[PDB]
């Protein structure tokens, strides 16, 4: 079962980029788990693919914490984080909910 | 359909959720503001839905720091996060190549 949210991201200088990501996210409900009950999904399930470059996906997955700016009107706002990952800097726009 | 990577965020405890998150990568081009300075329509165009669950997508962008690193079929590296927001404690992989 399936839903969607969206996300924005680019980088700043010579060959800088800029990303749309989809995110789809999708319930598995309750898939079958070990002893104790643990669940270890990155070996159990193939991931999906072709990979987008490194660089961009180590900055996608970058924690980064300070929201620095707010985006967007009414229901469809966007949350800026703004950081550097090795002397690149890289703006990330997040869906924020109510 | 173009670029892709897999992440993947489950809760413990009564009512635990699994879920699998694949996040789609499209290119855009270049950052969304030009030296001129017009900006590309593209950007928070068209967002994807439905969104999931508010507490999911909390979840899934709480800032928490890295508890390990794991593989991964084919060898491919993850960073894993163990963490609790709003009483519930979560685990989440995400893709973190080098």
């Amino acid at each position: 079962t399936e839903a969607c949210v969206t996300s924005w991201l680019w980088s700043e200088g010579e060959g800088a980029v800029f990303y749309r990501v989809d995110l789809h996210f999708t319930n598995l409900g309750t898939p079958p788990l070990d002893e104790d009950g643990r669940w270890d999904p990155a070996l159990m399930y193939n991931p999906c693919g072709p990979e987008p470059p490194a660089h961009v996906v180590r900055a996608y997955n970058q924690p980064a914490g300070d929201v620095r700016g707010v985006w967007g009107k009414g229901e469809r706002t966007y949350a800026e984080q703004d950081f550097r990952v090795g002397g690149t800097r890289w703006h990330r726009l997040l869906r924020m909910p109510v």
